[PDB]
């Protein structure tokens, strides 16, 4: 399991949590020096538990699929919640079995479905460590509209930060003040599968992507990523979705 406490949290303790989260995901291989997540894992071992504590010390446990960093569901006191999707239903076979009741949220874990439930795109939802404290608190008691927004915050501040060092840094900058995500942040989230695929296809193509990946940069400018020498590959991306899962 990995853990993160909002009480006393600072850029450093958050950085230690995102490092723990990355290090909890198993890999047998690196591709271009980036850990390659596994094609699959059997049974309970497929799921990492993240224990998150709001500023007051209340906690949820979030179940994450270690092959793709997808949040499947979470436990809040004696109630479990899972996304309305087959992979989460399968997860519910393995985690939080001791919950007194299981609620299936009325959406899947897809960014578009979450944004429609929440009533807003994530361009307009501030993220940061204060927003994560709020998200944890919201998820403590069921409210499906409020929870969609909380889950947009939670997914970006945990999974997306584990995946991209830039997103981790964006959150550290927002340790004491929320702010909506930069265009670059949104771009990276949206390209993770694409990037993962192109970095693995590069392995037999002299480091060159079969198909260029288009991103937005730090100044809000649209750039083409064509090969493994790009800073996005050498510095930013920390985990690769296995092409078997693409
Ligand atoms: C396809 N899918 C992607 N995710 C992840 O959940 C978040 C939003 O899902 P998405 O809109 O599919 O992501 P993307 O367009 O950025 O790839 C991102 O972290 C995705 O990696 C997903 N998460 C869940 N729980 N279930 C899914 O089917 C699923
Ligand atoms: C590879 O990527 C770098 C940009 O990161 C660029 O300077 C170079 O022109 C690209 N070359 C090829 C052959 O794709």
């Amino acid at each position: 399991d990995v853990s993160f406490r909002l009480s006393g949290a600072d850029p450093s303790s958050y950085g230690m949590f995102i490092k723990d989260l990355r290090n909890a995901l198993p890999h047998t291989e690196k591709v271009y020096n980036i850990p390659l997540l596994l094609p699959s894992v059997s049974g309970a071992g497929r799921y990492l538990l993240m224990h998150l504590f709001n500023y007051d010390g209340n906690t949820i446990t979030v179940a994450v699929d270690v092959t793709n960093v997808y949040i499947m569901g979470y436990l809040a006191l004696t109630t479990s919640y899972f996304f309305n999707e087959p992979a989460a239903d399968l997860a519910s076979q393995y985690v939080f079995r001791s919950a007194r009741r299981k609620i299936t949220l009325p959406y899947s874990g897809n960014y578009e479905r979450l944004q429609i439930a929440a009533g807003k795109p994530r361009e307009k939802i501030p993220i940061g460590l204060p927003a994560l404290d709020t998200a944890i608190s919201t998820l403590l008691h069921y409210d499906s509209t409020a929870a969609a927004g909380a889950l947009l915050v939670l997914i970006q501040t945990t999974a997306e930060a584990a995946r991209f060092k830039y997103i981790e840094q964006q959150i550290q900058e927002r340790a004491y003040r929320d702010e909506v995500p930069s265009s670059a942040t949104i771009s990276l989230e949206n390209s993770w599968s694409g990037l993962s695929k192109q970095i693995q296809l590069a392995q037999g193509n002299n480091g060159v992507f079969r198909t260029p990946t288009v991103l937005v940069d730090s100044k809000g400018n649209r750039v083409q990523i064509t090969n493994v020498t790009s800073n996005v590959v050498t510095s930013n991306i920390q985990l690769l979705l296995n092409t078997k899962n693409i």
